[PDB]
């Protein structure tokens, strides 16, 4: 993780916010036996995987979730010893590496099942797996009771494999007017009924993401998987948080040039903006190679001195211009802030993408 | 740079293409005295700064360009010894570090001018600077003859500073129906006339980017600054290359799940796509945390087996679904390719952003 720079363009990350958000979530769970999994995929949703994991554990998280084995190995190499579940696919050729670093694996297909049966016969402590079930996200997971039984049963009865978990994922738990989450939950319980009729007991049943955790407490089961709201960001901006949470990331740049340009002057590539009068134009050392979306061209804004300054013309790779004509105290060197949810709204996306897109060129400053 | 992974999602980078592209550009220049600057900002436009710089030098580049001092320091730390120009702003507090690593600096403001005058008062050998002039990009640079003279003259006459260069940048050199590039060029020459009337001779006058280099050979002057087309990508997809170039980056993922889903099934978050009939849906281990634009949701495609497979529903952080129903030989494990220019077109952006957005989670495989 880049954590220093000679350029005043940076993401400030509050570790205390992350810790307190984990504690707030832990306190909110249906039962004290329910585990809090902190989901730190995508390099901690752009905040930094190791920083987010460490903070979340300090706040009471019980498990970590990542998307791919690479991310789990990164955590282990940084000295994180907490349980880690790879939520997505892990291929047969990667299984020995995963088991050697004590990484819990998601399984939903026979190629991985069969490789695991051969590999498990050659390992020290039991291998831990969670089985993924399909209930309506239309993404990954076994699809029928028959397939679940076919995939899980040989793993369950292998003397060196523990089927620790079984889970599903919700497509719209943030839509509080929809029956779909209850329908998915019913299908999930239907899968579970099938394995329990075959006397297979799985100790961690789980289905909730941030939205499920916040708004579907009846579905907390044995573990919840909190991602976006661990970072104090809403699953959907139409929602209001029912627990106390703080946004952990704030994105800043600064003014490195401040100039008056005459009426008729065009700004940036393609001359897509022409000044309607004399304007004071500030240039910032940030652009789309820092992850500032080019779709904010001629439509986004930054804040400074309690006012909004609109972006003029096209966002460049490394530089972006703003109009500070109505902000008389704007000066060379001023730091400015980028609103994360508003950038998502203006470009037709979600805060998840905005924070992940902050590129490796932008240092993260952990201010605690 | 990440260069290995347990997941089959990757950017293949042809070093031979980069080297040959640099050679092709070098051969095309107006005169053999004209220098080729390889622009490798944004981590070599997402290809890898060190790899791109090394390849370009091997192909005949004379100078390297980066956006910010961080990038120049990275190249020096990797053992690159070629001249490097920081094209954007460098702040007063960073000047000593830059000069100690023999980095050429762009200057266009008095804060940096005055700090330089005090610092140069130090240093082993002369400090090299280029002066940025504003001619119509509306971004950075001195704006008037008076300002140019005020900024440059004390630097020119300091016994330990060399004003090696003076430059400008074009807003629409890729627009071959516009007079603006010729107008900018005339303003640039007007700046140059002003300093030469004051008997200040600058050895490297430069103004061309990729588009200027390709289509405005009369403006090559002492050096051209080739970025996007060094990577074999067009400045604008409406253009055809007038010289021989090869696209250096190719982006791939793979099928990690292949399932038949019934009519009426919804795919991914928000149920934004529902199957109009029974479909074979493949899931790929790639999503917007890898830099795959979420704006490709329900509209982008990948290629496999000589056909296009459309993206179904929303791109997730780490996974994306495609329809392979009309591709009978699609199988678990198939690798698929993402078309870079078409992804830009479909999401209303440019190839520059697409290749820079490929995130640090995606390994670069250097093919040669
Ligand atoms: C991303 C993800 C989560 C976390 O979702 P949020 O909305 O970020 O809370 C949980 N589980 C799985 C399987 C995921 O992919
Ligand atoms: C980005 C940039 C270049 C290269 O532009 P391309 O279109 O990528 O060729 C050249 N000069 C300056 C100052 C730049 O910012």
């Amino acid at each position: 993780m880049k954590t220093s720079s000679f350029r005043n363009t940076y993401a400030q990350i509050s570790l205390q916010a992350l810790k307190e958000n984990a504690a707030s979530f832990k306190a909110s769970l249906q039962s004290p036996a329910c585990r809090l999994m902190a989901v730190v995929k995508g390099d901690g949703y752009g905040h930094g995987a190791v920083a987010a994991a460490s903070s979340a554990l300090n706040g009471g998280a019980d498990y970590l979730g990542v998307a791919i084995l690479d991310e789990a190995i990164e955590l282990r190499d940084a000295g994180v010893e907490a349980p880690i579940l790879v939520l997505g696919y892990t291929s047969p050729h990667a299984l020995r590496e995963a088991i050697s670093r004590n990484i819990t694996l998601t399984v939903f297909s026979t190629d991985v099942r069969d490789a695991l049966l051969e590999v498990a016969s050659e390992a020290e402590s039991p291998i831990k797996v969670h089985i993924k079930t399909e209930t309506g996200m239309g993404r990954v997971g076994v699809q029928t009771k028959e397939e679940l039984l076919d995939v899980m049963t040989p793993l369950y009865h292998h003397n060196n494999i523990e089927v620790e978990g079984i889970f599903t994922h919700f497509a719209e738990a943030d839509n509080l007017q929809s029956t779909y989450t209850d329908e998915q939950f019913a299908r999930f319980l239907s899968f579970i009924e099938a394995i329990e009729k075959d006397d297979m007991h799985v100790p961690i049943k789980h289905c909730c993401n941030s939205a499920g955790t916040l708004f579907h407490k009846d579905k907390h089961l044995d573990m919840v998987r909190v991602g976006i709201s661990l970072y104090g960001l809403r699953p959907d901006v139409s929602l209001e948080f029912p627990i106390e949470l703080t946004q952990a990331m704030r994105l800043f740049s600064s003014i490195v040039s401040l100039r008056k340009l005459p009426e008729g002057s065009s700004i940036s590539y393609g001359r897509t903006h022409k000044l309607s009068s004399e304007k004071v134009v500030a240039t910032m050392p940030i652009g789309y190679a820092d992850g500032l979306s080019r779709a904010l061209s001629n439509k986004g804004f930054v804040t400074l001195h309690g006012q909004k300054a609109p972006i003029l013309g096209r966002v460049c790779m490394d530089q972006t211009m703003i109009d500070v004509t109505d902000i008389p105290d704007a000066a060379l060197g001023d730091h400015v802030e980028f609103p994360i949810d508003e950038m998502a709204e203006l470009t037709g996306t979600i805060n998840y993408e905005i924070v992940c897109a902050v590129s490796k060129r932008v240092p993260r400053y952990y201010e605690e």
